[PDB]
Protein backbone atom coordinates (compact mmCIF):
# COMPACT_ATOMS: atom_id res chain seq x y z
CA UNK A 1 0.00 0.00 0.00
CA UNK A 2 1.44 3.12 -1.29
CA UNK A 3 1.72 6.60 0.55
CA UNK A 4 0.21 8.02 -2.37
CA UNK A 5 -3.13 6.17 -1.33
CA UNK A 6 -3.79 8.71 1.81
CA UNK A 7 -3.63 11.55 -0.80
CA UNK A 8 -6.55 10.38 -2.73
CA UNK A 9 -9.75 12.21 -2.75
CA UNK A 10 -13.12 10.33 -1.64
CA UNK A 11 -16.73 10.47 -1.34
CA UNK A 12 -18.40 8.43 1.56
CA UNK A 13 -21.70 6.77 1.17
CA UNK A 14 -24.51 7.74 3.22
CA UNK A 15 -23.78 4.89 6.12
CA UNK A 16 -20.26 5.25 6.56
CA UNK A 17 -20.62 9.45 6.20
CA UNK A 18 -23.37 8.62 9.14
CA UNK A 19 -20.13 6.55 11.41
CA UNK A 20 -17.80 9.78 10.56
CA UNK A 21 -19.77 12.33 11.30
CA UNK A 22 -19.89 11.65 15.55
CA UNK A 23 -15.67 11.66 14.65
CA UNK A 24 -15.03 14.78 12.66
CA UNK A 25 -16.91 17.39 11.09
CA UNK A 26 -18.87 16.75 7.85
CA UNK A 27 -17.05 17.42 4.53
CA UNK A 28 -18.66 16.76 0.99
CA UNK A 29 -15.11 15.54 0.17
CA UNK A 30 -12.82 14.08 2.45
CA UNK A 31 -8.67 12.08 1.92
CA UNK A 32 -8.13 8.75 2.30
CA UNK A 33 -5.98 9.92 5.46
CA UNK A 34 -9.27 11.25 6.91
CA UNK A 35 -11.30 8.71 6.37
CA UNK A 36 -8.76 6.18 8.19
CA UNK A 37 -8.30 8.20 10.48
CA UNK A 38 -11.65 9.10 11.46
CA UNK A 39 -12.76 5.58 11.18
CA UNK A 40 -9.49 4.94 13.57
CA UNK A 41 -11.09 7.47 16.17
CA UNK A 42 -14.42 5.76 15.86
CA UNK A 43 -13.42 2.45 16.83
CA UNK A 44 -11.06 3.80 19.56
CA UNK A 45 -13.58 5.86 21.15
CA UNK A 46 -16.44 3.23 21.23
CA UNK A 47 -13.75 0.86 22.42
CA UNK A 48 -14.66 -1.69 19.37
CA UNK A 49 -10.71 -2.47 19.84
CA UNK A 50 -8.82 -3.59 22.97
CA UNK A 51 -5.24 -6.92 17.31
CA UNK A 52 -8.84 -7.46 16.47
CA UNK A 53 -12.03 -5.26 16.11
CA UNK A 54 -15.59 -6.51 17.73
CA UNK A 55 -18.15 -4.99 15.40
CA UNK A 56 -21.35 -7.54 15.03
CA UNK A 57 -22.68 -5.24 17.72
CA UNK A 58 -21.84 -1.93 15.87
CA UNK A 59 -22.95 -0.10 12.70
CA UNK A 60 -19.83 -0.24 11.85
CA UNK A 61 -20.65 -4.96 11.22
CA UNK A 62 -23.16 -3.64 9.06
CA UNK A 63 -20.51 -1.40 6.97
CA UNK A 64 -18.10 -3.76 6.70
CA UNK A 65 -20.22 -6.88 6.80
CA UNK A 66 -18.01 -9.05 8.93
CA UNK A 67 -18.75 -9.89 12.33
CA UNK A 68 -14.84 -9.05 13.53
CA UNK A 69 -11.79 -8.09 11.28
CA UNK A 70 -8.06 -7.83 12.51
CA UNK A 71 -6.19 -4.17 12.32
CA UNK A 72 -3.02 -5.64 10.72
CA UNK A 73 -4.66 -6.59 7.67
CA UNK A 74 -4.93 -3.18 5.74
CA UNK A 75 -5.61 -4.67 2.07
CA UNK A 76 -9.06 -6.07 3.34
CA UNK A 77 -9.49 -3.19 5.32
CA UNK A 78 -9.31 -0.95 2.71
CA UNK A 79 -11.44 -2.90 0.31
CA UNK A 80 -13.86 -3.05 3.05
CA UNK A 81 -13.71 0.98 3.54
CA UNK A 82 -14.03 1.33 -0.77
CA UNK A 83 -17.09 -0.56 -0.92
CA UNK A 84 -18.68 2.30 1.21
CA UNK A 85 -17.29 5.29 -0.60
CA UNK A 86 -17.28 6.59 -4.24
CA UNK A 87 -13.55 8.09 -5.55
CA UNK A 88 -13.42 11.82 -6.58
C1 LIG B 1 -5.11 5.86 16.85
C2 LIG B 1 -5.72 6.11 15.47
C3 LIG B 1 -4.93 7.18 14.71
C4 LIG B 1 -7.17 6.57 15.60
S1 LIG B 1 -5.69 4.56 14.50
O1 LIG B 1 -4.25 4.19 14.25
O2 LIG B 1 -6.42 4.82 13.22
C5 LIG B 1 -6.47 3.19 15.42
C6 LIG B 1 -6.84 2.00 14.51
C7 LIG B 1 -7.40 0.83 15.33
C8 LIG B 1 -8.69 0.21 14.80
C9 LIG B 1 -8.73 1.12 16.02
N1 LIG B 1 -5.68 1.58 13.67
C10 LIG B 1 -4.49 1.08 14.26
O3 LIG B 1 -4.42 0.92 15.48
C11 LIG B 1 -3.26 0.71 13.40
C12 LIG B 1 -2.97 -0.81 13.36
C13 LIG B 1 -1.59 -1.10 12.76
O4 LIG B 1 -0.61 -0.60 13.33
O5 LIG B 1 -1.54 -1.82 11.74
O6 LIG B 1 -3.37 1.24 12.05
C14 LIG B 1 -4.66 0.99 11.45
C15 LIG B 1 -4.63 1.38 9.97
C16 LIG B 1 -4.03 2.58 9.56
C17 LIG B 1 -4.01 2.93 8.21
C18 LIG B 1 -4.58 2.08 7.26
C19 LIG B 1 -5.18 0.89 7.67
CL1 LIG B 1 -5.89 -0.16 6.50
C20 LIG B 1 -5.20 0.53 9.01
C21 LIG B 1 -5.73 1.81 12.20
C22 LIG B 1 -7.11 1.52 11.60
C23 LIG B 1 -7.80 2.56 11.00
C24 LIG B 1 -9.05 2.32 10.43
C25 LIG B 1 -9.59 1.04 10.48
CL2 LIG B 1 -11.13 0.74 9.80
C26 LIG B 1 -8.90 -0.01 11.08
C27 LIG B 1 -7.64 0.23 11.63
Amino acid sequence: IPASEQETLVRPKPLLLKLLKSVGAQKDTYTMKEVLFYLGQYIMTKRLYDHIVYCSNDLLGDLFGVPSFSVKEHRKIYTMIYRNLVVV
